[PDB]
């Protein structure tokens, strides 16, 4: 008969009771600022939907960041813009300053405040257990706010997280594949990048949530106290499962796939092979050893749950004893 559904276990009917204003992002009508306003000054990268540049707001002389959208992004830019708006203000969200019409793409441009040219990928595998600490609680509360706002990001890396660390700043960024959760909903499984993807995902399960957040969490912390980028290296999709198995077991994979009733692919058949979970000791190592404590790793095995109802929520996480060295 198929797949058995799945809801949230937080946050499940937050947009059901809210005005359709606040989700239907198809019906928004934008503000549009002044481009003049920003002067370019270098880019910082391109990918698929957008090329990301360094801008000088001339009016007060302050950096900013300006996201040009390419013409691929059409009407997914109104997801995004009413996300950002609909989170600005919130704790570690990244602001977004302005919405400009680019006059060379004719596409909106993105004006975000800027915090530094640094991401969290350049720093991660460099900090002590303390900071470690310090930025997951950060990154937490950018997470329980935009969940409890009826937003899951889908899109959890360190290159998503732009730090200060000079002044221990940080920002969730790149909104571009955030969407609103809908009870019952069935969305696209080609979100997140590769090594954060959830087994939801892999196994072709759509009825997923906010807890997809929480694995793409899980990977970042894996990665970050066992000193391994990335934590599960996979060639490709389908590696990208087995390689979860070889640490999780494929028994509780097996598990999560009979309770939702999900056919796996039968490509899996010839290369999954059979695993038992690995206890997270194993990972431990004289260069990793000052990062883990029994409190991280208890943290990191209720994130790296296959089953995403199992999973500890954004709020959940940080109440955790993981965090009670962390000064608050
Ligand atoms: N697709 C995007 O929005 C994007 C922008 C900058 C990158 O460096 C990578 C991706
Ligand atoms: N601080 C930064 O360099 C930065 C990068 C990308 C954003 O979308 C926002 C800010």
């Amino acid at each position: 008969s198929g797949p058995v559904p799945s809801r949230a276990r937080v946050y499940t009917d937050v947009n059901t009771h809210r005005p359709s204003e606040y989700w239907d992002y198809e019906s928004h009508v934008v503000e549009w600022g002044n481009q003049d306003d920003y002067q370019l000054v270098r880019k910082l990268g391109r990918g698929k939907y957008s090329e990301v540049f360094e801008a000088i707001n001339i009016t007060n002389n302050e950096k900013v960041v300006v996201k040009i959208l390419k013409p691929v992004a059409a009407a997914k830019i109104k997801r995004e813009i009413k996300i950002l708006e609909n989170l600005r203000g919130g704790p570690n969200i990244i602001t977004l300053a302005d919405i400009v019409k680019d006059p060379v793409s004719r596409t909106p441009a993105l004006v975000f405040e800027h915090v530094n040219n640094t991401d969290f990928k350049q720093l991660y595998q460099t900090l002590t257990d303390y900071d470690i600490r310090f930025y997951m609680y950060e990154i937490l509360k950018a997470l329980d706010y935009c969940h409890s706002m009826g937003i899951m990001h889908r899109d959890v890396k360190p290159h998503n997280v732009m730090i200060d660390h000079e002044h221990r700043k940080l920002r969730l960024i790149d909104w571009g594949l955030a969407e609103f959760y809908h009870p019952g909903q069935e969305y696209n499984v080609r979100v997140a990048s590769r090594y954060f993807k959830g087994p939801e995902l892999l196994v072709d399960y759509q009825m997923y949530d906010y807890s997809l957040d929480m694995w793409s969490l899980g990977c970042m912390l894996a990665s970050m106290i066992f000193r391994k980028e990335p934590f599960f290296h996979g060639h490709d999709n389908y590696d990208q499962l087995v390689r979860i198995a070889k640490v999780l077991g494929t028994e509780d994979l097996y598990d999560y796939i009979d309770k939702y009733n999900i056919e796996l692919d039968p490509r899996f058949n010839d290369i999954l092979g059979r695993h038992s979970r690995k206890r997270w000791e194993r990972f431990v190592h004289s260069e990793n050893q000052h990062l883990v404590s029994p409190e991280a790793l208890d943290f990191l095995d209720k994130l790296l749950r296959y089953d995403h109802q199992s999973r500890l929520t954004a709020r959940e996480a940080m109440e955790h004893p993981y965090f009670y060295t962390v000064v608050k």
